[PDB]
């Protein structure tokens, strides 16, 4: 294995764990119902992950396989672990966006199912050979989109509708999923698995910088956000 | 690939995909949380049945098994696509049929169970040889009795109980669905996995046909029916 | 196969479908919804394991792994069927003490989250070789840690306060439990995968005597409890 992801695996395993001893240590002592909740949502999200790190980083759930005469030169390090991590976590970090938001129902199952299908496909593309591997991919993409227009459109109105005096602090909740969920497709094709601009080192790296900004820093700004909204009485 | 199976995959792929135009902006368009929880249900299960085709019209998710002397003569072609697509979307069917009817909440946990160990048995019954895989197609039969069960008797009852002048409609939702619904175990054991009736051409151009009924056209009848009802003010 | 393993999988198949038979004509004759949820969930526990018990009697379901120097001398039969049971009975049964308590649905749902990932860590372990398979198993009895403090912290007081007269009976419910929870990774320890202190057959023997605990008779002991609690006026 290669050095830099051997590194990039122990130090995502430890940041993870971090992640989720902040989050379990308020789940257990949380009064409220709606702390509970939140806390158990993020302890998920950050377990999940630091075991599917764990494993990688111990030389687990990876398969190695040829690349074809359209793709990068090389093989591609397929790091399946990576996708059963993903599609329970990424729900659970919709899931909390909502929650906050105060979201009808329908549009959580909505921005789910969207979010399990783009994960779904991102697998089978990471699996298949090329072209495949390609129209897998922007079938994912087009998942996300649906992720978006849901989000950005029925989730922020509702959060701004039963709101007040908070744009500013939704627009950043917002604004900050948004980034780091794009740069997820973006990482993925500039490596082995489309163009070879690096290798599996490098979108190692990348891929863990991501996972813990959207795993453990984004974790501690919602739950900065939900104390200032219960400081103003506006929480549930 | 047998080529009447190519053709039956590329056209069940363009026909699901139709319904998931139409249910997709359905969702999008609808203002009342009861339609788009309808639409959302639909669009998920035409999208993943989609997905499926796609998969099998491009040539992958299939594994061919050799046959033993107690089988057909020659080798089965599981298409396993097919029943990580089941157990999906026929648990989300019989979830809009019971929401319809305005069923208890242990109705719909019963009747989901029930089905999804029918699929799970299904694909367990497609991986083995004989005798095993006979054994296990009346397990899979016997979980589909009691699918039926529960949806003629305690979810046919709360349909009638809680609509009035609706007998017709709802005596059409329950027969069209009983009817394919039986159709699958039929096609399924006069092909390869049971009597060499005819071949996987075959048997994949009739799935096809129940597949779209039952994504497509079955949804239409359903949304037709919410209109019926709609107009007459007992929705919800 | 052993033939001590032949005979525990044919023997907890049919304890299994006895228990399904109780379970599913209970629910099929229930008037109250309380009790088809309760029927309803017991159903699937004994029909899914009898499912899974099945497939093994049949052959079904193992794959046979190599050890390493620094594991018992031989082999490790790997019953991969028992987890994907597991993954979805244990969940249930922790459920239905949950629903008997009446507790908050923050500690269902933490209490679910933990058990699943127990059972998945654990079958990580099971197909490890060590020391990984060792690092896991440490992991998953974390997990089931976490299981008893939820257990015997919130669900019990919730079990306590919002009942009456009935300490004795909520006692022997989380004791029982508590007993053969633990009994698990101590068999699972002393067999093949850890100390070489008994083979396959023993640990088939063993396993079985206590999912038929587990998912029979302390499913009657919740059914008499329940019975029990609706002559004092307190079931809900
Ligand atoms: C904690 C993990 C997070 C936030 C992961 C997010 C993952 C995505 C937004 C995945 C995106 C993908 C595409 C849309 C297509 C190409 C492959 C994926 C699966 C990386
Ligand atoms: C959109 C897909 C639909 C409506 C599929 C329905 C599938 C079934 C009713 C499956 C039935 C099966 C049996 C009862 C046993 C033999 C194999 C199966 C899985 C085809
Ligand atoms: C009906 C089945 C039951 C009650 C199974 C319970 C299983 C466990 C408590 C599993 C425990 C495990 C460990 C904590 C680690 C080692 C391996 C397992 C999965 C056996
Ligand atoms: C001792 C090396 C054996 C390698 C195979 C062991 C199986 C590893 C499975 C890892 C799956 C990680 C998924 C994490 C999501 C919870
Ligand atoms: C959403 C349900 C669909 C399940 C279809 C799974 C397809 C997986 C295909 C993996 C790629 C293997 C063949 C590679 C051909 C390029
Ligand atoms: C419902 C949980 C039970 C899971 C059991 C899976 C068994 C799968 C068996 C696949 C057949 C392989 C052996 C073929 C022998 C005829
Ligand atoms: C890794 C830090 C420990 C995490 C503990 C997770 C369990 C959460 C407890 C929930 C409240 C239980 C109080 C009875
Ligand atoms: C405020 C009420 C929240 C209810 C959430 C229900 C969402 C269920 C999602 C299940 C997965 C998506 C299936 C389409
Ligand atoms: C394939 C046609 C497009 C499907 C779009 C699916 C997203 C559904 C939108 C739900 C309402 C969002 C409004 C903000
Ligand atoms: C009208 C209220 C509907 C509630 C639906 C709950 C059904 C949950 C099904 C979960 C799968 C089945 C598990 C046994
Ligand atoms: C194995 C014994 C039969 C089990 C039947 C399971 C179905 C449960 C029926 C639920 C009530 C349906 C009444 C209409
Ligand atoms: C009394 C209300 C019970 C509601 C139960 C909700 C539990 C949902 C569990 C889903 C799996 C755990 C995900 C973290
Ligand atoms: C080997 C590259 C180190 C990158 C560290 C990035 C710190 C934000
Ligand atoms: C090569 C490992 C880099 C670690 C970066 C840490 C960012 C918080
Ligand atoms: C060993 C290959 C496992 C593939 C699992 C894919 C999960 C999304
Ligand atoms: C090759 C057979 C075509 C079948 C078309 C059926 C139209 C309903
Ligand atoms: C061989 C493909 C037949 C297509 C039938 C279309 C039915 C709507
Ligand atoms: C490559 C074999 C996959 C089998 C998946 C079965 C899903 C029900
Ligand atoms: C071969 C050992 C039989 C064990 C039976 C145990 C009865 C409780
Ligand atoms: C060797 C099979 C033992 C069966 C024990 C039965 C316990 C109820
Ligand atoms: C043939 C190996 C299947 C492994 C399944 C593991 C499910 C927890
Ligand atoms: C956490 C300990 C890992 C040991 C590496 C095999
Ligand atoms: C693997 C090299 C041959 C692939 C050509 C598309
Ligand atoms: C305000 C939500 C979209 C912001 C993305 C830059
Ligand atoms: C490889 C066939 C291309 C499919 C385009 C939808
Ligand atoms: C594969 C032919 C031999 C099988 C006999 C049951
Ligand atoms: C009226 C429901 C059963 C009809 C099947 C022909
Ligand atoms: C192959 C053994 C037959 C099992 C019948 C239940
Ligand atoms: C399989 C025997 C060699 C393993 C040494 C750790
Ligand atoms: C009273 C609950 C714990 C008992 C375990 C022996
Ligand atoms: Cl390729
Ligand atoms: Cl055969
Ligand atoms: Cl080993």
């Amino acid at each position: 294995m290669n050095l830099l992801s051997q590194v990039s695996f122990w130090v995502g395993c430890g940041i993870l764990a971090f992640g989720s001893i902040v989050f379990g240590l308020g789940a257990w002592n949380a009064k409220r119902q709606s702390w509970e909740e939140f806390y158990i949502v993020h302890f998920t999200v950050t377990t999940v992950a630091a075991c599917a790190y764990l494993a990688m980083a111990m030389g687990q759930g990876e398969i190695t396989l040829q690349n074809t005469d359209l793709a990068a030169e090389g093989v591609r390090h397929i790091y399946w672990a990576r996708y059963c991590d993903w599609i329970v976590t990424t729900p659970l970090i919709l899931f909390s966006i909502c929650r906050l938001s105060k979201v009808r129902g329908t549009m959580i199952a909505g921005i789910i199912m969207s979010d399990v299908l783009m994960i779904i496909t991102g697998a089978i593309a990471a699996f298949s050979f090329a072209p495949e591997r390609y129209v897998w991919y922007i079938v994912s993409c087009m998942f996300e989109v649906a992720i978006f227009v849901i989000l950005l459109g029925a989730v922020r109105t509702s959060a701004m509708r039963q709101h007040y005096d908070v744009k500013n602090l939704f627009n950043l909740v917002f604004t900050v999923f948004s980034i780091y969920f794009w740069a997820y497709p973006i990482v993925w094709i500039l490596g082995q698995k489309g163009v070879g601009l690096y290798g599996t080192g490098v979108e190692s790296l990348l891929i863990m910088l991501l996972d813990i900004t959207a795993k453990v820093f984004y974790g501690f700004l919602l739950l900065r956000d939900r104390e200032t909204l219960q400081r103003m009485g506006q929480l549930s």
